[PDB]
């Protein structure tokens, strides 16, 4: 309190020094001003306040209420600019020796500060009612000259907050949050807010895991404790409004273990036997996952996996009768069939590939090949890149027929003919390097399909890589692209 009031009374002290005895920002805006105005009781507005405040028949001090004689034409761009800089520049330093000071010294070990320093922390952040919107946040300013026309949180306090243990923190919290939603946040989007509140607490969790001293066994020890003593009480907090801390510190327990089960479990994709140990933990984590019905949680899973892994993964994933299926729903099983096909990541156009591939593609399953014509003469995007989607999206084609059994050796099924007689009639790629680059592409003998690469899951996307690449490299008539042409061709 004691350097609070030091910090105040240097500040108020600093700008009465400055620029002659107190300058205030506009009333209205109650921000710092741009284009500043003088007033004859000296009070400096801003210049949009003014002229959107001082037109009508309210020719008066918002503030003291004092007439105004003609107009607001005085301005001062000589000394009001130069106290306007440096005040700011003051009330910045100020600001951030504050947050260093909260950083370092209220935070120096594993003890926690006194209440009070914590209740006036969190309660300096407002502008309470005063006679004229009302009651915007701050970004810490222990001033009152500093605001923003919407109502905003942010989370460094909540951070700083939550270095400490969670036993010991949760009352401060929930204080804050019971006045952000009666006086700010009512009734709007909380999920924003639970989110950023549930990622601070991640973060937290993971501060505390990785700072401490301790090895692996132990966390996943408690961890698996935790699991198979889990009783669910979540009606407690679902309803409308009701979000308890302890709620919230739960689900990010159960998040922080579902990340660490889906790289576990990517990890056992990639790898061999999972040491006897982890194995109990994923077997934990699936008699988890069936035993509650949140399905949510299952959501979070696939998401990460696919995040660190990718949508292939999951595609080899949802086989049928892997020994890994608790991480699909009991619908999603049921009405996937053996047909997922590949990617169409040439998207990246932007709705020319894709008008182009669905043409080769009803061209492969009939017999007529003027489709793929008609759709080519009917875009923009001229003869380099129109060539390139043409020929990536005949690649593709031949690909999907090629790596799904089923239909393997279509185009030989009388349809090469027809992509032949394609090349021969149409002359919109009838150049010598595009007509052996088809000529290779059609009867497979282009040396990239055959990779034999054991892995098998990502010897499609490398394939994909250099024929992309080398369709870049074949249209694209650049000078920034003739030494990587001469490298992959001379
Ligand atoms: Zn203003």
């Amino acid at each position: 309190v004691a350097v609070m009031t030091t910090l105040c009374d240097c500040k108020d002290k600093a700008s009465k020094k400055f620029s002659r005895f107190g300058i205030q920002p506009c009333f209205i805006c109650h921000g710092d001003a741009q284009d500043p105005v003088c007033l004859p009781c000296d009070h400096v507005y801003c210049l949009r306040c003014i002229q959107t405040w001082l037109i009508p028949g309210q020719m008066m001090c918002p503030y003291c209420l004092t007439d105004l004689p003609d107009k607001f034409s005085p301005t001062v761009s000589q000394d009001h600019r130069k106290a306007i800089e440096k005040h700011a520049q003051f009330r910045h330093m100020c600001n951030s020796f504050f947050v260093d000071l909260v950083s370092t010294m209220c935070f120096k070990d594993n003890t926690p500060p006194e209440k009070s320093v914590i209740d006036t922390l969190l309660s300096l952040l407002f502008v309470q009612k005063e006679l004229l919107h009302r009651e915007h946040t701050k970004s810490l300013s222990p001033f009152d000259d500093v605001v923003d026309q919407t109502p905003v949180i942010r989370s460094v306090l909540l951070k700083l907050l939550l270095k400490y243990s969670f036993h010991e923190v949760k009352d401060y919290i929930q204080n804050y949050l019971t006045q952000l939603e009666k006086k700010a946040f009512l009734t709007e989007d909380k999920t924003e807010l639970y989110l950023l509140f549930i990622s601070c607490l991640e973060d937290s969790v993971h501060q505390k895991t990785s700072a401490g001293c301790r090895n692996l066994e132990q966390v996943l020890r408690e961890e698996g404790h935790f699991l198979r003593t889990y009783s669910p009480g979540l009606q407690g907090q679902e309803p409308v409004r009701i979000a308890s801390v302890e709620y919230l510190q739960e689900v990010a327990r159960v998040r922080l273990c579902l990340d660490l089960a889906a790289d576990f479990l990517s990890e056992l994709q990639e790898g061999s036997e999972l040491a006897e140990d982890k194995r109990r933990f994923l077997k934990h984590v699936e008699e988890f996952c069936t035993r509650v019905n949140n399905d949510w949680h299952r959501v979070y899973l696939v998401r990460k996996l696919s995040s660190q892994r990718g949508m292939e993964f999951v595609q080899s994933f949802s086989k049928q009768g892997h020994p890994c299926q608790w991480v699909f729903p009991r619908k999603v099983i049921a009405q996937q069939k053996d047909h997922v096909s590949l990617m169409d990541r040439y998207l990246v156009h932007g709705n020319e590939y894709k008008a182009v591939r669905d043409a080769t593609a009803k061209a492969v399953l009939e017999c007529k090949t003027l489709d793929i014509g008609n759709a080519l003469m009917a875009c923009r995007s001229p003869k380099p890149q129109q060539t390139a989607y043409l020929l990536l999206a005949l690649y593709t084609e031949v690909a999907a027929l090629y790596r799904s059994p089923n239909g393997s050796l279509h185009p030989e099924a009388k349809q090469l003919e027809a992509v032949n007689k394609f090349i021969k009639e149409s002359k919109i790629l009838s150049d010598p390097n595009i007509r052996c680059f088809a000529r290779s592409l059609v009867d497979n003998t282009l040396p990239l399909l055959k990779i034999r690469s054991a892995n098998s899951i990502l010897k499609g996307t490398v394939t994909e890589m250099a024929v992309h690449v080398a369709t870049i490299l074949l249209c694209g008539h650049n000078q920034i692209l003739k030494p990587l042409r001469n490298l992959a061709f001379y």
